[PDB]
């Protein structure tokens, strides 16, 4: 019921936060590559 | 339940938007790398 | 309710599929940058 | 309940996993760029 839905929504949100963090890291790495190259 | 199916998905909506912004930022860096050849 | 849940889940899926597609485009652009250097 | 909600969020789980795979792929390209300087 609600509780199972709430768990899945929480798991989704966590995975999305992880994706955003990984993207922010990739962006910073590209800024580094831009300056060295 | 209605709250969760809209708000909670509310959290998911906001993380999706954050990811889309990061993707736009990454594309900006790639364009700048490609510009400098 | 049911079709409305299906609405938000379809909207999420579509945004996720768009994110995945832009990432696969980003991977290709990086692979080219790699093969240039 | 905790039966119908599964297939409900299955498409999203699969997209998340596909996104995570593309992130891994992007990081592979970034590591190879960094390797060659
Ligand atoms: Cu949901």
């Amino acid at each position: 019921g609600l509780a199972a839905i709430e768990q899945k929504h929480a798991a989704i949100k966590q995975e999305l936060a992880a994706i955003k963090q990984e993207l922010a890291a990739i962006k910073q790495e590209l800024a580094a590559i831009k300056w060295e190259g």
